[PDB]
Order: C-alpha cells, then sequence, then structure tokens
C-alpha cells in the first residue's frame, strides 16, 4: 500500500475549527470481513474522495455472502448539495452487508445542508463520530509515510476533537 | 384578507397520492395566542418553498415574545428535508419556544427520497404532524376559499386517501 506524505497527513487532518481551509478531502479506509483492504484517496477533478472510494468497491470483490465493516478517517465530513451523502446512502442500501463507519477530523459545514447530510447517513445506518488523539495517531501510524517516526500532535487536538463532538452529537440527538 | 380561488384551492388540495403533479404548494395557516389572529395563504415562489416564506413573515406579525402562539399550517404537501425546510423550521422553533406548531398535510411530499426524515425532525422538535382529513379540508374550503356561499364538495377517495396517508404518517413517527 502506497504512504502518504507526513506534511499531507498534518496539514488536512489538523482540527483546528476556526482555520480557514481549502475544500480538499483526504480519506483512508480500511475494509474488515466480519479481505483486510487498505489505501487513502483526495477529492480529484470535481469528484469527491467519498465517491471515489464507491468508485473502487467493485474491485475489492467483497463476497456478497460476507458482511464487512468499512471505516473512513476523513478530513472533512461528507457534504450533502453535491451528491455524497445521497451516493452514500444509495451505496448502504444497495450493499446491505456493509456496514459503514464514518470519523471524520472536521465538520464540512461550507455546505448549508451538513447537517442534513450527516442526520441522513445517520438514518441509512452509518456510525458517524469526530476523530479523536486515539485515531489520529493510529492514521499516522497506519497511512503515513513516517518511517519510524512516533507522532507528534499539533495544538489544542484534544479540545478541538471534544468541541467538535459535542457539536456533532447534538446534530444527531 | 385575500381568498383563494376555488380551482386552485381543488387542484392543490387533492390528496390522491399516485397522481403526478407540479412541485408546487399551497399553505394556509392561522395564528392565534393561547391561555389576537393572524391569517392567510402562500405558495412557493421563485423556487422559495411556501415554508420559509412564512418563517420570512413572521416579523411582519409583531408577535408578543412573552406570549404563548399557536400556528397552524394547513399545507398541500408535507415540508421537505433535502432542501432544508425541516431544518429551517426545526432552527425557528428552537429560537422562538412561544411558539406551538400543528402541521396538516393534504399530501406526504413523496417526491423527496427523504420525506420521513422531515417528518421525524419536524415531530422532534416539537411540531404535531397529521394528515388532513374531510372535516380540515372544509374547513379550509370555508374559511381560506372565494368559494361565495357553495359547500365544499369532495373528490373521489378523499376518505380513503387520508386514511392510508394517515396510516403511513402515524407509521413513520411511531
Ligand atoms: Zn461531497
Ligand atoms: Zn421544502
Amino acid at each position: 500500500r502506497y504512504l502518504m506524505d507526513p506534511d499531507t497527513f498534518t496539514s488536512n487532518f489538523n482540527n483546528d475549527p476556526l482555520v480557514l481551509r481549502r475544500r480538499q478531502t483526504y480519506l483512508c479506509y480500511e475494509v474488515e470481513r466480519l479481505d483486510q483492504h487498505m489505501g487513502f484517496l483526495c477529492n480529484e477533478s470535481g469528484r469527491h474522495a467519498e465517491l471515489r472510494f464507491l468508485d473502487l468497491v467493485p474491485s475489492l470483490q467483497l463476497d456478497p455472502a460476507q458482511i464487512y465493516r468499512v471505516t473512513w478517517f476523513i478530513s472533512w465530513s461528507p457534504c450533502f448539495s453535491w451528491g455524497c451523502a445521497g451516493e452514500v446512502r444509495a451505496f448502504l442500501q444497495e450493499n446491505t452487508h456493509v456496514r459503514l463507519r464514518i470519523k471524520a477530523a472536521r465538520i464540512y459545514d461550507y455546505d448549508p445542508l451538513y447537517k442534513e447530510a450527516l442526520q441522513m447517513l445517520r438514518d441509512a445506518g452509518a456510525q458517524v463520530s469526530i476523530m479523536t488523539y486515539d485515531e489520529f495517531e493510529y492514521c499516522w501510524d497506519t497511512f503515513v509515510y513516517r518511517q519510524g517516526c512516533p507522532f507528534q500532535p499539533w495544538d489544542g487536538l484534544e479540545e478541538h476533537s471534544q468541541a467538535l463532538s459535542g457539536r456533532l452529537r447534538a446534530i444527531l440527538q
């Protein structure tokens, strides 16, 4: 599996919510059978990382008779107004042997309907939560070309995660 | 104030759910204080759904923030999810805790794939959502329509459609 540049990880997964950022998304994924496929994806030429993950599901050749858990570690929560939540809902309805967990570093409130995205994905069976220190370091250790160097947290990581988690839990309550 | 044309009422509040319709909405409203009345109707205009146009006019009603008000919507379609109506109504009710909102819908907005999420979100926000029955159609005819003394005439299957839709709604909200 090809490993991500460390600078790319840190700049995209920093969870300080008061920074204006570009609308790029990185999506680290793992699939577990209940196979083990793993990798990462970004938005490319108008196609959001979430839909690019859906595009490659056929190449994973999942057994329809087997149950799989798909985990996304994603730098932004999925949008509504550009079709991501809708395509992801359709995929879950069409592939009931798949259970999806979405762990988001930040909430994508640049979309006016971002709350509708989170709420509808929850209703479709996705488990949506905000990334914590544990997940950030796991991603550093798993998807990043770190050359044996340990994860070094950015300032306020824990406070930002708890603040965003409280906001997400209020949206979904 | 101003009364609706009868053909406009009949074509917009017909409750046959299997009819291909234009995505226009009519919303007849009543506002009363509980222990001061406003009434009117609204449709979608230039893309803005009637529900949001009602929220737009709340300031001009000059409601006392200290008093409780019951707002009743007789609305031809239940409010949508995918274009933001349910979310905007939830925000308004959270910001205006002295409003008690009752939504009586002629039809369920099946054109929205996420219509069930809208209904559940409105219930969770404190709105009482129900399906219009013969009683409500006739009340609206008697109240909001330029009927010139003519009685309400039901369309085919009115009662059957209302009970079927009511059963769907109650199952969604159980
Ligand atoms: Zn998207
Ligand atoms: Zn709407």
